[PDB]
């Protein structure tokens, strides 16, 4: 009965509730106008559909912190321990300076 | 024979494959309760429901 | 989608690349001497330190 009272073979097959993926894809397309939308609906959103549908939700790619340089905002690692200085003489105040730098070279906060 | 069997305009929209914007909606919320959700199946979800569908 | 989670910055390990707190102001040296020389310097470390810039 359901032969003789509807053409479209798509929506037969949802009245019989036996879809296949073919069937669930112009089912779909019958539902939801939004092409980035039904790029989600089959599950295999194309590169394009997956930038729009973050967009959609206004989320963000995950995030790797990248290392400082000269012209860019970065993450760093901590410095090794550096002790104050009790110097009482110019080589060991120069000695003390140079501690420190290689603890920041080391580290990557200052250039080589 | 679909207007004599079936009283709903968007199911009947449905029925003969050509669905407006407007039955799509209201077809979408009779397949989907979470209004988050019909938020992005409507491709244009409000400030809230993106939000919301972040946190899903 | 290629998404990614809620991304929290972490605090700079010897071993892990992290953020830092910036360091307060150190004043440059006018030292004319050892004893002043070595106090500047210190005071460079401190303010290092206490930034966790670099380890206790």
């Amino acid at each position: 009965l359901q032969d003789l009272l509807f053409s479209d073979g798509n929506v037969k097959a949802f009245l019989q509730a036996t879809t296949t993926d073919e069937n669930k894809t112009a089912l779909q397309q019958l539902l939801v106008s939004n092409a980035d939308v039904l790029g989600l609906l089959s599950g295999n959103p194309t590169s394009d559909n997956k930038i729009n549908l973050r967009t959609m939700i206004g989320a963000g790619v995950p995030y790797s912190l990248p290392a400082a340089t000269t012209t860019t905002l970065g993450g760093v690692k901590k410095g090794a321990a550096v002790t104050a200085s009790t110097a009482t003489d110019v080589a060991t105040a120069v000695k003390d300076l140079n501690s420190l730098i290689t603890v920041l070279k080391n580290a990557g906060i200052i250039s080589l």
